[PDB]
């Protein structure tokens, strides 16, 4: 059984305005869009800017999305951005209730 | 029974330095004051800048306040700022352990 | 029994890239390094920038560290920076799942 919640701390979900405009798979790191305040895919440019993980896939036309706001996740189940800094990747969720480990 | 904790995830409280100088009702979104570091009413200008919800009303002369730091709240019980952007309102707590839904 | 977890809300830990290059004791407030994205000692310059508390001491040569990401801690057990603003100290963890009280 390949655990996707490589942690015991209960995972909880939340809903929020989505600013994503393209098919996005589940288990994708999310960040807040500085200009609109909507949740979009985490760009990997800053550690701690990832405020959530997509729970269900998005078609790209949804006005809202569902995300995990807490819990410990398996690094391998998460869909990271191409060639993301390893340090920013390790601390992507630092500051929130989310974390991830091997 | 009109639930005010439209969620199951346990709500927890915390205390912190208040920078509010006016009667403020309970269930009000709080943000950190950039200049002083004290907690004041959330201005609705940025998504994810709301770090807490006032638990008890403030006279406006308190040096400290009590706030919920986690849990899922009913959008309707929270006292939002006049004409706040709906997207910033939906994701006001994104990044923290707090969230809110209908 | 001098409680170090002056709270009931379960404490949880996480791992992350450390940017600390000197012996650092356990129970030390951590912040994210703007330039590298690595976790380093909280400088006390901003309220809410403390994203964690060191769980185990660091020699100063580790590439990773372990930190508590949630829970309520005793202000007295935490190792604060010399002459840190009291307001920024009180709200050092505001926004995260962490808090601290007497």
């Amino acid at each position: 059984e390949v655990r996707i919640f490589a942690g015991n701390d209960p995972a909880h979900t939340a809903t929020g305005s989505s600013g994503i405009s393209s098919p996005t798979p589940a288990l994708t790191p999310l960040m807040l869009d500085e200009a609109t305040g909507k949740l979009v895919v985490w760009d990997g440019q800053k550690a701690g800017s990832a405020v959530g993980i997509l729970v269900l896939p998005l078609e790209g036309t949804e006005t809202a999305l569902t995300y995990y706001k807490s819990g410990t996740f398996a690094t391998e189940a998460i869909h990271w951005p191409e060639s993301v800094d390893e340090h920013k990747k390790a601390n992507a969720f630092a500051g929130s209730a989310l974390s991830h480990a091997a």
